[PDB]
């Protein structure tokens, strides 16, 4: 079986966003996770997590593998190769945690559907930087509903 090493689990604030509404949710447990195989073949993916401590039915989740990573790496345009990907990741997040209790937050995390509601279709986590000028969208990830592995 795979044994996973946590490389990032904690409470993040959460923008979720649908087409007529949006809901700011602080009991978002977010994971990011190192899962790994050894025998027969060699193989490691990364798999992000949200949860939420207060609604169990919200679940979203996306498993990267290290051989997968080279086509998000250039559809999102980013310097880092895959074992440097989650460190990247996790000082952003570490600077979406940091504003939460700003009323002008300069980064924020953001859960984007296109739907009026959240459904069986994936959503948009995004990373924005907000400053005077203009917003910045540091990453999209493209979520599925539901958990990466059964219940």
């Amino acid at each position: 079986g795979p044994m996973s090493q946590v490389l990032f689990h904690q409470l993040v604030p959460l923008q979720v966003k649908c087409k007529d509404c949006e809901e700011r949710r602080v009991s978002i447990r977010m994971s990011i996770e190192l899962q790994s195989v050894s025998n027969p073949v060699h193989r490691k993916d990364l798999v992000i997590r949200l949860t939420d401590d207060t609604d169990p039915f919200f679940l979203y989740n996306l498993v990267i593998s290290e051989e997968d990573f080279q086509s998000l790496k250039f559809q999102q345009g980013l310097l880092v190769d895959f074992l440097a990907f989650p460190q990247k990741f996790i000082d952003l997040l570490q600077q979406c945690t940091q504003e939460h209790a700003k009323e002008i937050p300069r980064f924020l995390l953001q859960l984007v559907s296109p739907a009026a509601i959240l459904d069986n279709s994936p959503a948009f986590l995004n990373v924005v930087e907000t400053n005077p000028e203009k917003h910045l969208t540091h990453l999209s990830l493209k979520l599925l509903p539901g958990n990466d592995v059964e219940i």
